[PDB]
């Protein structure tokens, strides 16, 4: 009787366990899918958190995870995995199946990515401070950003969602901010700051946006999770208060109308429903 409707996970290497999970995605098919940083793999769970299976070769070959860290699933189911360490982005099958690598060469430091309403794959390099738009056979398309503290520039810039007219949303770990652009690159508009009141951050992580145009925002440091209205209005914090978080990352929103967080520092991921 709780926003909180459950809780997955507990520290170590096992099927079921976590030791760097960073990552946060949803199907359509009503699938959870996490990435762990440290433990170099992907699971997928059941959209009431039931354990399916776990893949993942470490290495840094292609087809293997070095420090897989941000994932998306693709209107396909497919698993979009952003590497950070192996500087490329691995597509899979929905059962795990390495299918190719996307921006080999052209990313530095990839960290988050999120799949746009035309089926592109939208990536933020924390390295180049930029972010890219691939088609999926890896065609760059477009590319926007640059290191800097300017609404169109980044400081450090971890995850990224896109809202229903396709305008990408890009949280900066560094600036204590949220900006948002048009799919072509264009600045719309900045939110947050530095701070603990009602709107501002310790350093922002994971993002997701609703069918309304609600944006959902993790908040590293403070532990909280922030609901805005499309314009950054802070509308609520979603009530962690019977499990708290401890240095939450990813945020995905289920199609079951939960949000789900990476609860990091707690070794698990938490859904929660929200009044939105």
């Amino acid at each position: 009787e709780d926003e909180l409707v459950f809780r997955v996970g507990s520290r170590g290497r096992e099927k079921g366990e976590f030791t760097n999970l960073q990552g946060v995605s949803a199907a359509s098919s009503g699938r959870i899918v996490v990435a762990d940083s440290n433990n170099q793999c992907i699971q997928v769970f059941s959209n009431e958190g039931q354990f399916k299976f776990r893949f993942g070769v470490r290495g840094r070959s292609p087809g293997q995870l070095q420090r897989p860290t941000g994932v998306a699933v693709d209107t396909n189911g497919d698993i979009i995995v952003a590497d950070y360490d192996n500087r490329w982005v691995s597509i899979f099958s929905p059962e795990g199946k390495f299918k190719t690598k996307i921006g080999a060469g052209r990313l530095m430091g990839p960290k988050g990515v999120a799949v746009d309403r035309n089926g592109h794959i939208i990536v933020v390099d924390n390295k180049s401070c930029c972010v890219f738009t691939f088609q999926p056979n890896g065609k760059l398309v477009g590319r926007f950003g640059g290191r800097g503290a300017t609404d169109r520039h980044f400081a450090g810039p971890h995850f990224v969602a896109v809202n229903n007219k396709n305008e990408i949303v890009v949280t900066d770990f560094h600036n204590h901010s949220v900006k948002v652009y048009s799919a072509d690159g264009e600045f719309l508009f900045k939110f947050g700051s530095h701070g603990e009141g009602n709107g501002q951050f310790n350093a922002p992580t994971g993002v997701a946006v609703d069918s309304n145009g609600n944006i959902i925002v993790a908040d590293w440091g403070n532990s909280r999770i922030q609901v805005f209205d499309s314009s950054g209005s802070f509308l609520s914090y979603i009530n962690t208060s019977a499990e708290p978080l401890y240095g939450p990352q990813g945020l995905a929103l289920t199609s079951d109308g939960h949000v789900v967080v990476a609860d990091a520092g707690n070794h698990c991921f938490k859904a929660y429903r929200y009044l939105q």
